[PDB]
């Protein structure tokens, strides 16, 4: 099989290449986005591998079919960029990565928490220029504080295990509480209680209509002053305009956000005047204890390997006519 | 009692003031270093309070006695800056903070590990300027890796609990076993085995004559390529020239060092008769996955309060003629 | 003479030591502020040398007298920190430096202008990380633009020569003409015209009662969209809140400010209050093409050497008992 | 006419769109590199507009011809990326921009000099975070110092005008001395004299066999300690390895280099290594008074507009069958 990979970053290429020693596919790497115009680059490939910014809408799918492509593989969990209804009509098969390594994501959340707490990002900014001042760097001791985790799927639970290690009092909210968490000594609570008592709050849940703007002004009002908020889940979970105010009023002590590529263009203040973010990313980072990372939560060697393994295996199943458990369909509840 | 605080930073002032609400000392804050020249500023204070950079050598103490000081309180664990024998000769009394909050120090080490691992420090420099590129930011998953902790005292144990939460395999080297460490499932091993097997190495031990340059050229040779090394302990535990070389060779993946103020004129490479260089700090930080923090490991609100509480308590005990357990000699 | 130097920076020491060769004085460098409390450190010295942040108030001056000091030498132009008549009464003598090198200040204003224009400060933050992206860095060609200079004294004339070398049209506002500006082909205009026509505006004038908030909201309304504004003069020439607004609505393209230490504490956004901060320096630097320097305009080796020469000489005039032109009274 | 633009950056798009109001071409903007693989995206276009990293080798040109392309426009001065011999053989006409605005380039060189002199880039990194310390920021007064300019074409002369305004003593070297400079008050001198006497040295010359590694170890030894060196000309003008050593030894006070995209990969480390990296850019910037810009010298609105005007005008002349003075041929001397 010949595979064309779009939107390739160096890490994608390295891991896909490394993983491919097992599959022996023919790999063609493209830096650029898949679009209706670039689809013709796929001629002679059976499959394409795409990521979050790639265009999988119907006209792109039509071009891919004209050019002989049969399989579309997303090297990511998100799939909203792909028109599944069109894909079915075209007889095109679509596969994904089900979930990122839970340990990799939870660890990233924890990394963000600590970086913010000890002001390590600021410290490096000084020390790289041999400035050793500590003023404004003071953090807080984690042990004996309360951590609140929103969502107790595998990521949340992986977070909860690290948090326990810190010797934190553990609270969680999930509409469906888990046995694994309960076994860890987590206390399930209502949201309001979680808002009220938590020193650190970490979001590990999918975005559903129930939880759009889950953290709103009313939520911020409920929180402790100086609270730390970490979001490696989707942006919409937070009302960003509320979050900004909370920062100004110093309700939020610290904020860390892992910004999905598909979400950055909003994720804003925001005004219908002039000028907006990206300036907002710059301002917050400068004026507050604010940290953005660029959808980095899965960015470890082991996780990337997993993503590559799953993607190549999915493709292998498709070419072989084996039923692939990662197949997507139009009625999928998260489409 | 009037207390003159030297080398005052904004945090020192804030926490000392807050804690003193329960004590009522008369606090006089000075920004500058205590030296033989500045010691006269203390005239009219029974006590002084000092930190690692302040000069406690015999000539300074001589001036302090001249000027009526009876007590010296180090708002720190280290006392290498104070000449204890001269202090006793002069009839001065010296007290200290015995240990920092073990949790604060260990958490700092963990924070350093995570910032380095995920290149969070590099990431910030990009995103503060709305550069969202991820290339070169690749880390490693902690879970299922081996951590090697050198020293199983209170800090090392506090680190081991966190490292367990990460799901790491646990190794340690200590001349003495800790029951709390054992309870964690820590496997004590010889140092070479720890060097050979450890993905992440963290230093949590006091500097002794036995352990000067504990991490040397041979130690690095033993280590796994890509190893992460963290030092929130004293600098002289690591042979800096050998670490620099290990970085250049790519034996060391990541290095985090919490740089003692008194130790900054070390870590040198160096050259003969040129400057004093902090240029190395700049060079290493640019070239490699290296992080320096400036003796930041106890820098939390809770640890600072504790330091302050202990210092004022030490002083109150002297004033009352009580025996202070934190005295450096009788 | 033994001279004690307060508030010493490395640069003060280096240049002061250099100039001392012609003088032979004994110095005495202190990093700290001169205050009522530290004045006693001067004992043994005939003279002290102070800068802008040092305390020259009456009590400081008494303590200094008590401790045997006769002469106070400023290494700056400004003297509002010092109590003049009080010194007279004490029979204390105080010498200053008349003005800083005009070329050094003008060159700095031009440096600021170009750094802002080409976003050189932004490019460097990218390129230090080996990020070579150009997007957002676009400047404007200077040649053929209109430069507006407010104040045609020595610094302003120095700025004008440079601006002329760039091939700029030259406007100025001064209540007095300078023959040297006229010779450059400078065309004097009313302020409103200068505001209307100028691509680049640079301030080179002292603060007078009649120019406080010269650059105000009405002034900003007159200006071209995208205007670049430089102030190496005193902060109060610009109404800071108006400037912030004009930045927000994009009337001001670029703003460069050399921020006086004694002025830093104002710069009003200005919220009240929780609690006083220069979050504003941070917000402005991030959200716009804004550059702050820390009273850096006179900071060159040649300028420092000059400040050093005048100061030491100023001292010799005193010791010889001869007159000081830079003396602030008899 | 339909024009496909490769390697498009946002400033490129903005100026080309603005300029096109007068031309009325159909513009299609592509972010990615023109390659043999992406050449097919030009189908339906008479022309392409490319920049320094675009691949103009014969296989690409062959593909462009197959897809109907007639004209190739370089929006830059450099042209080594295009195989002119192949272009003639295929009947493809190639045009370029002859030179960049001389004022824009000279002004960039001066801007670098001043930022480096006053350490303005360092000041900003401190002041953006409200750090006002001046230690290490000390400069030198330009007035009364000596400037050496190497190359007296239009850029060098434009640079000399600015430098004259600083009240600098001016020296230059050019194998063919210019009237314009002589009229400025410039003293033409031999190189060793220029090296010996110059406080600031700026390069404004084309790269020739005669001047490859013009600035070498011997050049550096002749220089004044603390010399400032600015290069907005090509990289090969300086022996970088030698420049690094002079920096270590503190022969060079400050160095500014505008790094051509096509030259980025060079600038030797060395040890050739892994092989080859720009940790050296990172190090130099950190350990020394060093500044890189990424070929930013022509990056002003006025200069970009010129580039755009020239580019569209060259294309209209080609479509109209008028002789375009910017046409490139294989016997061109450069090359
Ligand atoms: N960045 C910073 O400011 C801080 C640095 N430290 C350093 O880290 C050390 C550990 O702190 P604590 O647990 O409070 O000390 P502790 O005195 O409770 O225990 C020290 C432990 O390290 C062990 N040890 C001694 N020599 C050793 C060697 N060669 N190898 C392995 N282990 C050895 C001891 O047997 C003991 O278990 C301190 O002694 C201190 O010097 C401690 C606090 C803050
Ligand atoms: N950032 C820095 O380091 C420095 C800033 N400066 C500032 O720049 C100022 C000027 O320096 P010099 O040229 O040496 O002074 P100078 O006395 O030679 O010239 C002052 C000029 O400004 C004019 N002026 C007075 N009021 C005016 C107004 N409302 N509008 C326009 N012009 C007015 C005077 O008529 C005179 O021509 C200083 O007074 C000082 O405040 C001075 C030295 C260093």
């Amino acid at each position: 099989m010949k595979l064309a990979v779009y939107s390739t970053k160096q890490y994608d290429k390295k891991y896909l290449q490394q993983v491919n020693e097992a599959f022996g596919f023919e790999l063609e790497f493209f830096d650029f986005l898949l679009t209706e115009k670039t689809a013709k680059t796929a001629n002679g490939c059976e499959a394409v591998c795409i990521f979050v910014n790639d265009d999988g809408s119907r006209p792109v799918l039509e071009e891919l079919k004209k050019h002989g492509v049969k399989y579309i593989a997303l090297r990511c969990a998100g799939f909203n960029n792909v028109d599944l209804d069109a894909a079915k009509e075209l007889g095109l098969q679509v596969v994904r990565v089900p979930a990122y390594s839970p340990e990799a994501v939870a660890e990233h959340a924890i990394g963000m928490m600590m970086t913010l707490n000890r002001r390590i990002h600021r410290a490096y900014q000084r020390t790289r220029d041999a400035n050793f001042s500590l003023e404004g760097l003071t953090g807080f001791t984690m042990h004996g504080k309360t951590a609140g985790v929103i969502g107790t799927g595998k990521i949340g639970v992986a977070a909860l295990r690290i948090l326990k290690g810190f010797g934190m009092r553990l609270l969680a909210f999930d509409p469906y509480p888990s046995t694994a968490a309960l076994d860890l000594g987590v206390e399930y609570v209502d949201l309001q209680t979680l808002f009220a008592e938590s020193d650190v709050i970490s979001l590990h849940c999918p975005l559903t209509p129930e939880n759009y703007h889950l953290l709103n002004h009313a939520a911020f009002d409920q929180m402790k002053n100086g609270v730390m908020i970490i979001n490696t889940s989707r942006g919409a979970l937070i009302d960003s305009q509320a979050a900004i105010e909370a920062l100004k009023n110093q309700k939020i002590g610290s904020l860390g956000m892992d910004v999905y590529e598909n979400e950055r263009d909003l994720f804003f203040e925001d005004k219908s005047v002039d000028v907006i973010q990206d300036d907002v990313f710059r301002r917050l980072s400068a004026c507050h204890n604010v940290l953005f990372t660029g959808h980095q939560a899965f960015l470890t060697a082991e996780a990337l390997i997993s993503i590559s393994e799953t993607t190549l295996q999915n493709l292998s199943q498709l070419e072989k006519g084996e039923a692939c458990p990662n197949a997507l369909f139009k009625h999928h509840h998260h489409h």
